[PDB]
C-alpha cells in the first residue's frame, strides 16, 4: 500500500530554460508567431476543424514541395522517421535499394535499410562529396535497385547536391527516386514535381523554423502504386501508409482513428507554413543564398577556411568550416557558447572531429546573426588555447 | 523556372480555433502551465539543460510509474509508438507472444506483433471482459511465451484490469510482463515495482493533461536483458533502445546523437509531470475515483445505462455508457458538440456503435464537468430524434 518513490524535488521547482541564440544545423530559433500557437489550447484531435488545419498543412506542404502529389501528408516523428517511413513502407524484403552514401544521412538510410531487410548498395563517397550524375547513372544501371536515396542537403557535410534530370533518370530505369530535403527544404530550390522525385521528405525544426518533432512527406502516383501493391506487411503500424493515407484525408474512405495526431505542434507546423508562403520560397531562397555569402566571406576574413571547396556545392542553411589547426575544436564550440550563449555544432559521423558546423535557418539566417557568430568565433579564435 | 503551386490562401489568413470542452478519452483540455511552457522559446537539443530537464523528466516518470528502473525514458511518439517500441525491441521475429484481446488496444498489440513476425497467441474476451487470473495462467502455461501484453485501463471498452500477482506469476514462467497505462496512469493505483511489471508504458496526452506526441516507457532489468542479448536487429532505427537509452542517459556512454528530441513537447511533459508530484500520485488517484463515482450517479439518474457491469472493474478516466435505444448515437454526439461545444466519443473498435466513451482526465475530471456533461446529455435526451 506504500509507495517506493517519493515526488522528485527537481520537479518541484519552476521550469526555467536560458536563452541561446542556436546556430548550429538545428533545431532553430522559434519566430514569435510559432511561440504563439505553441501556447494555444486542445481541440478534439478528430475533430472537423482539426481536420481543416491538416487540409491547410497538407497544401503548405504541397506549396513547399511544388506537388499535387494526393499522397502528402506529416509524419507524427522527427526527420529520422519519415526517413523510416519512407523506407518501411517502399522496400519489401528483399527489394533492391541504392544509397549515396555521402555523409551521416546516406548511413542512416543504409542502417534502416539493413534493418528492414533490403539488398541495400552502399554507394560510399567521401565527406564533401557530391555524387556525379556519372556515377549516378552506373551504379542505379548496375544495380537495377527499386529505389534510390539521395540527401539533398547533406548537413553533416555542407554539400548541396544538385538534383535534376535524375528523376528523368530513374524513371527511364523503372526507378523511384527518394530525396531527403531537411536541411534543404526552404533555403534553397527544390521542386519535387518538375524533378520528378518520387519521395520527398522533410523536418519541421530546420529552414521552416517550426519545433522538432513532425515531420513533412510527399509519395509521387509511381510510389503510391508500390506500396498499395506490395505483397508483404510494413514492419510498422505507427508508420504505415495506408493507415497514414486515410487518417490524413488522401483516400476514397472517411479518416478512421490510427494514432493522435501531435494537435499543438500542428498548430505551430501549420503557422511555420503560413509564414514561408506570405514571404514566398523564391524570396526565402534569396534570402538563404544572400546570408549564405555574407556568412562565408566573414569566416574567410578570420582566416578560417571553408570545408568544400567548390561553393556552388554549398549549403546555404548549413555552413561546414574546417577546423584551425592548433585548436581543440570543443573549446571553439565551448567558449561560443560560454561567453556569447550561442549555439554552434561540430562534425557529425564522418565530419566528427573535422568541422565546425553553421546554421542558417529561415527567420534566422540573417546578417545580424552571421555578425555575432562572427564575432563570437573571432574572440574564440584569440583565446581559445 | 516557374512555380507550379502558389501560396495557398488558406495559410494567409491568421491561426484560428474554437473553444472545447474535451470530455472524451483524451486528448484532453490543457491547463495554463501546460499552455506556457509549449509557448516557450528552443534551446539546444543536446544542450546541458536539455540534458537536465529531460533528467527530471526521467525522475517524473519514475514516480508516476513507481519504479528505479534505469531504462525509462520518453518515446518520441504517440502511444501507439511506445507499444510499437516496446514490442519491436523485445520481440524476436519467432519469439512466442500472448495478448489480452480485451478491446482495440489488445488487438492493436496484435497486429503489431504479426507484423514484426511474432507467435502471437489472442485471448479475446468480449468488448467488457477482463481477463481472469484464471484465463491468465491458463493461457501462458499453455503457450509458454516470452511477453505476455495486457491492457490496464481499456479505454475502448471502459474495463479498469486488477494488475495483481500477474508479475509474480509470469516471473515464475520466465515471462515477462507488459502493460499498457496510457489511460489508466495518473487515475487508479499502478506500481511498476510492486507489481513486478517488465514493461510499462503510457502516454502524455491522458490524465497528464499534457499535449499528445510524446509518451513515457520503462524497463526492468529482465527486459534490459532480453534486449541487449538479442541476436536480430530490431526492424525499426528510429524506437531503437539501444539508441535511446544511450541519448536518454540510460547508460555509461555519452549521449550521442540519435534523432532530435521534440524539446518544446518535453518542456510541457515536464509541466505535466511536475503538477502530479505536486498534487500527489494518491491524491490524483482518489480525485479521479471520486469524480467518475459521481459521473456514474448522473448517468444512471438520467436513465442511462452504465456499460460496465460491475464497478469495481469501472475505468475511472474513461466511462462507458451503453447507447440508449431508439437512438441514433452519431446524433447525441452532434448534439452535444454542436449546442454545447463538448466533446464526448462514441464506441472504438469492437465497442464501435455499441457505447459512448466519455473522459475524465487529471485537472479536467472534475464535478464541474460531470454536471456540464450531464446537462448536455440531457438536453440531447431530449431533442436528439
Ligand atoms: C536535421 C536533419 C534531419 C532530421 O533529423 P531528426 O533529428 O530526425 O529530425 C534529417 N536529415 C537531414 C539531412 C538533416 O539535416
Ligand atoms: C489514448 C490511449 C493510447 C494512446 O494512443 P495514441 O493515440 O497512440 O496516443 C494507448 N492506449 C490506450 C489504452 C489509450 O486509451
Amino acid at each position: 500500500h506504500k509507495l517506493l518513490v517519493t515526488p522528485p524535488k527537481a520537479l518541484l521547482k519552476p521550469l526555467s530554460i536560458p536563452n541561446q541564440l542556436l546556430l548550429g544545423p538545428g533545431p532553430s530559433n522559434l519566430p514569435p508567431r510559432i511561440m504563439a500557437a505553441g501556447g494555444l489550447q486542445m481541440i478534439g484531435h478528430m475533430s472537423k476543424e482539426m481536420y481543416q488545419i491538416m487540409d491547410e498543412i497538407k497544401e503548405g506542404i504541397q506549396y513547399v514541395f511544388q506537388t499535387r502529389n494526393p499522397l502528402t501528408l506529416v509524419i507524427s516523428g522527427s526527420g529520422h522517421c519519415a526517413l523510416e517511413a519512407a523506407l518501411v513502407n517502399v522496400l519489401e524484403p528483399g527489394d533492391s535499394f541504392l544509397v549515396g552514401a555521402n555523409g551521416i544521412w546516406g548511413q542512416r538510410a543504409v542502417d534502416i535499410g539493413e534493418r528492414i531487410g533490403a539488398r541495400v548498395h552502399p554507394m560510399t563517397k567521401d565527406p564533401g562529396g557530391h555524387y556525379t550524375l556519372q556515377e549516378v547513372e552506373e551504379g542505379l544501371a548496375q544495380h537495377k535497385p527499386v529505389l534510390l536515396f539521395l540527401t539533398h542537403g547533406e548537413s553533416s557535410t555542407g554539400v548541396l547536391q544538385p538534383l535534376d534530370g535524375f528523376g528523368e533518370l530513374c524513371h527511364r530505369y523503372k526507378c523511384l527516386l527518394l530525396v531527403d530535403s531537411v536541411a534543404s527544404l526552404g533555403g534553397t530550390p527544390l521542386y519535387m514535381d518538375r524533378q520528378g522525385i518520387d519521395i520527398l521528405y522533410s523536418g519541421s525544426q530546420k529552414a521552416l523554423n517550426a519545433p522538432p518533432g513532425t515531420s513533412l512527406i510527399s509519395f509521387s502516383d509511381k510510389a503510391k502504386k508500390k506500396m498499395y501493391s506490395r505483397k508483404t506487411k510494413p514492419f510498422s503500424f505507427y508508420l504505415d501508409i495506408k493507415w497514414l493515407a486515410n487518417f490524413w484525408g488522401c483516400d476514397d474512405q472517411p479518416r478512421m482513428y490510427h494514432h493522435t495526431i501531435p494537435v499543438i505542434s500542428l498548430y505551430s507546423l501549420r503557422e511555420s507554413l503560413a509564414l514561408i508562403a506570405e514571404q514566398g520560397l523564391e524570396n526565402s531562397w534569396r534570402q538563404h543564398r544572400e546570408a549564405a555569402a555574407y556568412l562565408h566571406g566573414r569566416l574567410q576574413a578570420l582566416g578560417l577556411q571553408l570545408f568544400v571547396k567548390d561553393p556552388a556545392l554549398r549549403l546555404p542553411t548549413v555552413t561546414t568550416v574546417a577546423v584551425p589547426a592548433g585548436y581543440d575544436w570543443r573549446d571553439i564550440v565551448s567558449y561560443v557558447m560560454d561567453h556569447f550563449d550561442i549555439e554552434i555544432m561540430g562534425g557529425l559521423g564522418p565530419s566528427t572531429g573535422k568541422v565546425l558546423r553553421i546554421g542558417l535557418l529561415g527567420c534566422n539566417a540573417t546578417r545580424e546573426n552571421v555578425d555575432r557568430v562572427t564575432e563570437a568565433l573571432r574572440a574564440a579564435l584569440q583565446h581559445c588555447p
